[PDB]
Order: structure tokens, then sequence, then C-alpha cells
């Protein structure tokens, strides 16, 4: 049921330099069907590969990664091919390169991300990214941005509770699209400040501070009042209080107009 | 299934083996998706029987946990019927003073502080026992329906139907997802116990005016707790504030809960 045009023989892929690595295997830069591509090569695990592919073959939007195909011939030859995006991750730009950005460049990125996410959330069968962060926002050289890496992505699912611990309640509850809005909020703050949320903490300390002790990255004069309000609602502890991505896109586009006019 | 029942039959001490024909079933005293709970009679002894409606794994596990139990603050297993899946039953002691839920919310009876603390302490001990076994057991369904009361004023934890033997990038995660990454720990019972302790002190069902799922929601997403009046003694309010800490790591162990409540009984 993966449309047959998306099937790939390994012979259709030219592998070049390695560009990423992890548990799954390796990511390579390469060439496929007359394009420059990123190829995610592989070494319970098969279900996750099949999910990712099922999701990648639904994608068609300029603010979301472009799928090229997958190789399914046998388990040792598994691979996912996408367009290569040469401008790097948003993470690198802000934290490693420390390129100084004007406010217009920042909003273009954040809007492009918000649009990609709006797209995903409003398909007939909605998609939750579940891993949205600055490592998974890639940038074109022109400053436009796309949402990448759908390895954690899932299709949206269609007495004792009164005495349940919150962490237990949360586990018996369905994972929603509003969890993507939370993560986005952090990315949006991260774009404006150019700082890693909770830079001084290791990942898990940071998550605990957010979940248990309500701490949020500090807002200041670095963030104008139309946006800062989106950030606050965006990372509300109650999912239902969080805005829809359609709302996020309009407000950021309005800000983008006014910053171009000024 | 046939292999699991036979293995269970083999590890289960002989006195616990029962035939469904040896059980007399009087009235219904408990309910659930699993089946029903009865008052009844077995070998001429007044007993409580859980009757049964994935279901074999559940039965083998519940019986397994039950025959490990040997502590006066925790339900006394009497036996099971494991003849075949159609006949699945679980027999325990019957306790004539009823559930804490009944006492507080149906009979609406008034208790003095000492009587309350004895209950709270017995529950705490029972949970301490479970949590400190060589193979810890987590209860997972601790509430006022599942705390039972002898007429001498002591209590036991009952219904082990939900019980189990205890076994990125995170920086950008939503709190309700970060929490989906950790499993059910012992500290989840402590939280449940906290509400029971508030329930005992006030006589009110936690979030009485909301439906369960809304109470859960208010507690998880909005971080709301039942109000802690000025009338509640400090050492107990301290236990509540900590016991239902949203941070599991910040909730006390039951041994500490026991220790603190025992002190109060020495001042009471
Ligand atoms: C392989 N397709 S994927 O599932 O979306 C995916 C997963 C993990 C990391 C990437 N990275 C990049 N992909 C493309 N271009 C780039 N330039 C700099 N990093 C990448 C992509
Ligand atoms: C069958 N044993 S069980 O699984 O622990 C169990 C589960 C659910 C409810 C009970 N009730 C009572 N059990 C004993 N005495 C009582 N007096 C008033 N209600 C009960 C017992």
């Amino acid at each position: 049921g993966l449309p047959s045009h998306f099937h790939l023989q390994l012979s259709e892929i030219e592998f070049h330099e390695i560009i990423g690595s992890g548990s799954f295997g390796k990511v390579y830069k390469g060439r496929c069907r007359n394009k420059i591509v990123a190829i995610k090569r592989y070494r319970s695990d098969v279900d996750m590969f099949c999910r990712e592919v099922s999701i990648l073959c639904q994608l068609n939007h300029p603010c979301v990664i472009q799928f090229v195909g997958a190789c399914l011939n046998d388990p040792s030859q598994f691979a996912i091919v996408t367009q290569y995006i040469s401008g790097g991750s948003l993470f690198s730009l802000l934290h490693e390169q420390k390129r100084i950005l004007d406010l217009q460049s920042k909003l273009i990125i954040a809007v492009d991300v918000a649009k990609g996410m709006e797209y995903l959330h409003n398909l007939t069968q909605p998609i939750i990214h579940r891993d949205l962060n600055s490592h998974n926002i890639l940038l074109y050289e022109d400053g436009h941005a796309v949402v990448a890496d759908f390895g954690e992505s899932r299709f949206l699912q269609s007495g004792n509770l009164r005495w349940m611990a919150p962490e237990v309640f949360t586990q018996c509850t369905r994972y929603t699209i509003k969890a993507d809005v939370f993560s986005y909020a952090l990315c949006l703050w991260e774009i404006l400040t150019g700082e890693i949320p909770f830079a001084h903490l290791k990942p898990a300390a940071a998550d605990m501070d957010m979940a248990y002790h309500h701490i949020r990255p500090p807002i200041g004069y670095s963030i104008p009042k139309p946006i800062s309000s989106l950030l606050i609602r965006g990372w509300n502890a109650c999912p239902e209080g969080r805005p829809e991505f359609s709302e996020v896109v309009m407000k950021l586009e309005e800000c983008l107009c006014n910053i171009e006019l000024m």
C-alpha cells in the first residue's frame, strides 16, 4: 500500500558523505532521481519504519519535508529518502553558528514552521509530529524553513480517575495535536531569544521543571506583546488552552506585515 | 491458557483450591468491568467472592499477588476457583463494617480524629508492606471503596484487581508527553493515598461536584488540589501537600507516612 512510484531500488541511490547518526543507523547525503537527497539508512523496529513511511508518503506542502521514496526490498536494505536541505538546522544557526538575525528573518522561519504544522494538523487524517524542535527545523539558504524528521510521528487517534495520580491519568489519555503547539511555543521563544530553553539544565531536568514546577523560559523586552501572548497561551499547562496552529499563523503573518511596513 | 492455569494450580498451596460448587453467593456488594463482588459463604464461613465475567493473564496475576499477601492491614486471601475460565472466582475474608466510602459518603458517619488516624495509619502500613516486599506490589486503584473497615476501627486495603508486580528530546516536550515517558511507580499510590487522607479528614469525596475525568483533568493540567482548610492539623497538611505533589520524586515513601501518622497518634 505504499504507492509503487515511491518504491526505490538501492541502485537508484548514490551515497555520499555521512551527515548524521544514531540508534536507528545513519543519515547520508546523496543523490537520487536527479536530486540531492538525505537518506536515512537502517541497520517492533519494522512497525516504526512502516509508520514513518506511511506518514511521509502523505506529505505535500512547501513547509514540510519533501518525500522521494523508500526502499523495501528486504530488512537489511531499509532506507527513507527525502530532499536535501542545504542551509542546516535552525539549532545550528542559533546556537552553534550564532548568526545574528533581524526580526523579519526570525518571523519568516517561525511562520514557515507554523504553516507546516497547520498543514499537518488539518489533513483528513491529522498527523502529530511529536518531536518538533530546532534540530528538526531545517532551513533553505533563502531563509525559508521546513519541518523535518518524522521518526516519532503518529496519525491522530480517533470511578478510579478521581483518585488517579496525574502521571497515570496522562498515560491513559490520548496524545493530541496540542502537544505540538507546546513544543512550537518553545521553538518560537528560542528563535526570538536565540537561546536554548533552560540552557543551564540537562534535558530531563528541564522537562521536570516545566511539567512539575511550572517553570517557563523568561519573557522580556526581547519579545513584543502580540507574540509574547501567543507564547504564554502556547505553553499553557492545559492543552485545551493552547491555540490552534491556524491561529498561530494569522497572528505571526500580521506581525510579519507590520514589521515589513515599518 | 491451559498451560498458564495448570502452572498456577501447581504453585498455589493446596488449601486455596476451591470448586465453584463450594461457594454460596448471597448479595452483590461490589461491581466493575471485570465482573462482580458478592457476600457469601464457603466451607461454612462468611466470605467475599469476586466472580469473573486477555482475561486469563489477569486472573493468574491477581491470584498470584493475593497468595503472597500476609499482613493484617491487607486483605486475607481465602482461595480461588481455577477449574476453567468460565468458573473463575476469588475468595477473601468478608469485613462486616463495610467500605470507607460507605462510612463517609453514604452512612455519613462522624469520626473523631483518633479514629480517622487509625484508619489512615492502617492503610499506610498496608501500602508500606506491599511496596517493601522483595518483589514490590503496586496497588494502582487505591480509593475509599477499596479500604475496608472492621468494627474495632481498623482497616485493610482490598481489591488487587489492578495490581502489578513492580518491574527524546525532552527539553521541547509537552508536559503531558514527558509524563507518558515514565511508568507507574510506587509514588503513584502515595498520591492516591493523599486524596484518601483528605477524604477521611473532611468526609468529602475529592472534587465531589465534578465528574471523575474532570477532577483528574483539574489535578493534572491545572494543578488544582482539594482545599486544605485551616482546621486540619499541620503534620497532616504537610503530608497532603507532599503526598499529592505533582512531582512524584517529592512525595514521601509510605514508611515515612506511617512514621508521621504514628507520631500524631502519640499527641492526639
Ligand atoms: C532523511 N529524511 S527525514 O526523515 O526527514 C530526516 C531525519 C533526520 C535528520 C534529517 N536531516 C536532514 N535532512 C535533509 N537535509 C538536511 N540538511 C541538514 N540536515 C538534513 C532528516
Ligand atoms: C473479593 N475480595 S477483593 O478482590 O479484595 C474485593 C474487591 C472489591 C470489593 C470487595 N468488597 C469487600 N470485600 C470484603 N468485605 C467487604 N465488606 C464490604 N465490602 C467488602 C472485595
